């Protein structure tokens, strides 16, 4: 089946976990503690010396987006045709770029860079509002009318930003409706409210 | 047909151009000058306010890797099955990570960070040597036995690093043989030697 090996944080696994849950998939969690990591053996065995590590049968993967695209490909959450598949990538890549800046703020300079980051947020979120406005008035999903791996990843990005800069979505009616709508999906709602998600820290450094 | 809109540099378009050339595809180049860019109109029309921008018929794409995956998907350079498609992603993601550090060195702190970067290079390149050693002794491609978009992207990464730290591939027999082998492909060889590639600067800041 599925197995995700990662630290005891949401981080780069939050989105794929949401995906697995909403799709009614069963998976195993292998928690890696800082002590175990600092031992060195696991780090060395990891291709790019990092986690998350994922296992699907005897297929061992690395790189969060690779896991997302894999599930998306295998579970049919990658658009209805090639054109949509490309637009799904365009969204995910955009999500990835903003996630990098978020991760850099959280770990590199939270105290001094928080104010500038928040001021720049509207411009960074705007593109997703625009994408949504061009797809059935943003009443369905980010691309096409069926959900895709990019939705789960975007949803996480928006959620974590709500905690960082509460109210950042008030200026974006479509994104706000989008978050609420998807968060309400039965399997997803139950997952987001469970101890498995709630009691895990967003990032590992105690900052959010 | 195909149209790539980008600045007069190789940068994030080098790989997709190599892909187009080697596959015998025709494309149009729309060169964007700093003056045109600083005018503002084009920047605003771009989804994430950035280039490269790509057009395939009336399909308008953004994000370099999205263009690579698109060509890969449409041209059959994405593995022979789902498993390979996932390994192709794992490689490309790895290439992307290292490209980001390269881009950060080139634009953020070349003078002070060049020495530390080069020292760390072997560890960063090693994973690709390892991947190659596990695939038919690294005698064919990075994943499977047919070429994929990840090859073109990896090939570029290696080439640009040869200029940054000449000889960095001497410690990696498989990667070196790989670069030479692919650079020798007829259409690709002719492209790499043409004025269209040679007279374009790698990055835009005059550093390499
Ligand atoms: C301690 C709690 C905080 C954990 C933060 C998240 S783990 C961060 C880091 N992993 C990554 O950055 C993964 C990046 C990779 N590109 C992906 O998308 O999967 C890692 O393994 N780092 C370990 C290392 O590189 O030594
Ligand atoms: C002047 C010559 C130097 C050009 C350097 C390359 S262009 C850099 C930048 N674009 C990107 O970083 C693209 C990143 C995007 N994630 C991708 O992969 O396509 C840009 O458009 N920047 C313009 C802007 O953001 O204003």
């Amino acid at each position: 089946p599925y197995t995700v090996v990662y630290f005891p944080v949401r981080g780069r696994c939050a989105a794929l976990r949401m995906l697995l849950a909403d799709q009614g998939q069963s998976w195993k969690e292998e928690v890696v503690t800082v002590e175990t990591w600092q031992e060195g053996s696991l780090k060395a065995s990891c291709l790019y010396g990092q986690l998350p590590k994922f296992q699907d049968g005897d297929l061992t993967l690395y790189q969060s987006n690779t896991i997302l695209r894999h599930l998306g490909r295998t579970l049919g959450l990658y658009g209805k045709d090639q054109q949509e598949a490309a637009l799904v990538d365009m969204v995910n890549d955009g999500v990835e770029d903003l996630r990098c800046k978020y991760i850099s703020l959280i770990f590199t300079n939270y105290e001094a860079g928080k104010d500038d980051y928040v001021k720049a947020l509207p411009g960074q979120l705007k593109p997703f509002e625009t994408l949504l406005s061009q797809n059935q008035g943003g009443k369905t999903f980010i691309v096409g009318d069926q959900i895709s791996f990019a939705d789960y990843n975007l949803l996480d990005l928006l959620l974590i930003h709500e905690v960082l800069a509460p109210g950042c979505l008030d200026a974006f009616p479509l994104l706000s409706a989008y978050v609420g709508r998807l968060s309400a999906r039965p399997k997803l709602k139950a997952f987001l409210a469970s101890p498995e998600y709630v009691n895990l820290p967003i990032n590992g450094n105690g900052k959010q």
